[PDB]
DNA sequence: GACCACGGCGCC
DNA sequence: AAAAGGCGCCGTGGTC
């Protein structure tokens, strides 16, 4: 439809591209073009023609500013009807999707892309006026942040190729050890890999007691949970949660990171997926660098390849209970507040319980399993599978879950206002006024109306977590710049930077205090902070 | 070579 | 597996 003009483009006009691949780094620019004003600009050559543009402004303008970063310019993302769609309905997470939804087709065109990110922006942008939280959500958040991100997938993180290279070696023959067991005890071989050779080897063959069905399919389950229970039941059991544990990390950080480093660069890259998650948190790919082990000791081995440049230091900020200040904010239980007001600590306290120990004695991976405790019957855990974990009878998994709520009444009255609220609007949000729409909530088949009211009431709370933490790197980020320093990574409710070893004790204290004072709430925040050399030194 | 579905499991 | 929620990646099995 546009009448096609001559590149360059004039200001402010929106941008479409075309890459080889979807990671930008990786990826060759093979088509660049920009629209505006009834007019189509066709760039001649596509690297050449980045360096007319001062602004990304269009569908997927982070990628295309981390390619313009990984070309040494400086070429910030603006405008992208991605987050104003992601915000109207987090549901929108693909351009696919929101042209579709929104007035167009996603093609594989540069021009058709740029004219599509154009009329998109318009229609979007008709859709928001109005939704002012959700407009203040995109200015003072989510566009910000875009440029953010792009800094933070150009930068990289570094990666101590030789040592991962050497921990394979030694892994492979552990694995060895354990398949050669597992096989000995079966009485012949097969694949351990495959859950359908072992459902047939444990089952069948070996006659165990299946304990659970798989969801879609419904066959024996051969999951950890499963396997725990059958621990005694046989030898073979033992042998294969630890074959299972090596070869999870062996081929999904040992082998594959070291193969990702960037030829220019020297350093690994993830991207952060802004228009990924139905409650407002970033996710990570290509790799996942969200999900680095750090619970087992081979994970924390792979943990330490992540390691600072030299002459330079990792800062790692975590938020403390950070979902439970947030639930006392939203639900104005008296009791929590104060909880966080005398500075207790309820992982701590749960640890303390679960393994009959006092506070002091409780240890990290003590705190750790606390964790999954008290969030899992916050969010609706059953007292069958707390019993299940907990190695304790069923009255007892019962009892706790009574003690856990009756200690902080108004959240199951925040829960059920969440919910009658989500069945009449369609909708639940965070404190900022993000949203997500969960229809289930009127299901008649009660399985899946009662997960619908899990995912609903867990959104504020997983989600205002979640507007926090991106608050506080839009506002850090400008700051870190100051001092020479750089922010790498974002897990959820933590961040990991990189800075000069000289300056690494100031970046510390600043990027405490932002975070803990990103939207003071009726609790305090707190965040743990910690220094060194790799990522698991880093934390206390 | 690539798609998916699935079970499974790493992290928050 | 289980009345926890939210992700992405692995290998398998089965295609295409
Ligand atoms: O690693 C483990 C298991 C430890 C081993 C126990 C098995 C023993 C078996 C018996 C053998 O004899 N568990 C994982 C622990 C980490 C889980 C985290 C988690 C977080 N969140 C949400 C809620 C949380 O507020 C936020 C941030 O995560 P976090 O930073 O790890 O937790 P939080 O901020 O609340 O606590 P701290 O940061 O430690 O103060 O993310 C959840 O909803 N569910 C979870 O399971
Ligand atoms: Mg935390
Ligand atoms: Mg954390």
């Amino acid at each position: 439809a546009l009448e096609e003009a001559p590149w360059p483009p004039p200001e402010g006009a929106f941008v479409g591209f075309v890459l080889s691949r979807k990671e930008p780094m990786w990826a060759d620019l093979l088509a660049l073009a920009a629209a505006r004003g009834g007019r189509v600009h066709r760039a001649p050559e596509p690297y050449k023609a980045l360096r007319d543009l001062k602004e990304a402004r269009g569908l997927l303008a982070k990628d295309l500013s981390v390619l313009a970063l990984r070309e040494g310019l400086g070429l910030p993302p603006g405008d992208d009807p991605m987050l104003l769609a992601y915000l109207l309905d987090p549901s929108n997470t693909t351009p696919e999707g929101v042209a579709r939804r929104y007035g167009g087709e996603w093609t594989e065109e540069a021009g058709e892309r740029a004219a599509l990110s154009e009329r998109l922006f318009a229609n979007l942008w008709g859709r928001l006026e109005g939704e002012e939280r959700l407009l203040w959500l995109y200015r003072e958040v989510e566009r910000p942040l875009s440029a953010v991100l792009a800094h933070m997938e150009a930068t990289g993180v570094r990666l101590d190729v030789a040592y991962l290279r050497a921990l394979s070696l030694e892994v492979a023959e552990e694995i060895a050890r354990l398949e050669a067991e597992v096989f000995r005890l079966a009485g012949h071989p097969f694949n351990l890999n495959s859950r359908d050779q072992l459902e047939r080897v444990l089952f069948d063959e070996l006659g165990l007691p299946a304990i659970g069905k798989t969801e879609k399919t419904g066959k024996r389950s051969t999951s950890a949970a499963v396997l725990e229970a059958l621990r005694e039941a046989h030898p073979i059991v033992e042998k294969i949660l630890q074959y299972r544990e090596l070869t999870k990390l062996k081929s999904t950080y040992i082998d594959p990171l070291p193969d990702l480093i960037h030829p220019r660069t020297g350093r690994l890259h993830t991207r952060f997926n802004q228009t990924a998650t139905a409650t407002g948190r970033l996710s990570s790919s290509d790799p996942n660098l969200q999900n680095i082990p750090v619970r087992t000791p081979l994970g924390q081995r792979i943990r330490r390849a992540f390691i600072a440049e030299e002459g330079w230091l990792l800062v790692a900020l975590d938020y403390s209970q950070i979902e439970l200040r947030v639930l006392a904010h939203l639900s104005g239980d008296e009791n929590l507040i104060r909880v966080f007001q005398e500075g207790r600590d309820i992982h701590t306290e749960t640890a303390s319980w679960m393994f009959g120990v006092p506070r002091e004695a409780v240890d990290p991976l003590m705190r750790r399993a606390a964790k999954t405790i008290n969030f899992g019957v916050l969010y609706g855990m059953s007292a069958h599978r707390l019993s299940q974990e907990l190695a304790i009878p069923y009255e007892e998994a019962q009892a706790f879950i009574e003690r856990y709520f009756q200690s902080f009444p108004k959240v199951r009255a925040w829960i059920e206002k969440t919910l009658e609220e989500g069945r009449r609007r369609g909708y639940v949000e965070t404190l900022f006024g993000r949203r997500r729409y969960v229809p289930d909530l009127e299901a008649r088949v009660k399985s899946v109306r009662e997960a619908a009211e899990r995912m609903a009431f867990n959104m504020p709370v997983q989600g205002t977590a979640a507007d926090l933490m991106k608050l506080a790197m839009v506002k850090l980020f400008p700051r870190l710049e100051e001092m020479g320093a750089r922010m790498l990574l974002q897990v959820h409710d933590e961040l990991v930077l990189e800075a000069p070893k000289e300056r690494a004790e100031a970046v510390a204290r600043l990027a405490k205090e932002v975070m803990e004072g990103v939207y003071p709430l009726a609790v305090p925040l707190e965040v743990e902070v910690g220094i060194g050399e790799d990522w698991l030194s880093a934390k206390e």
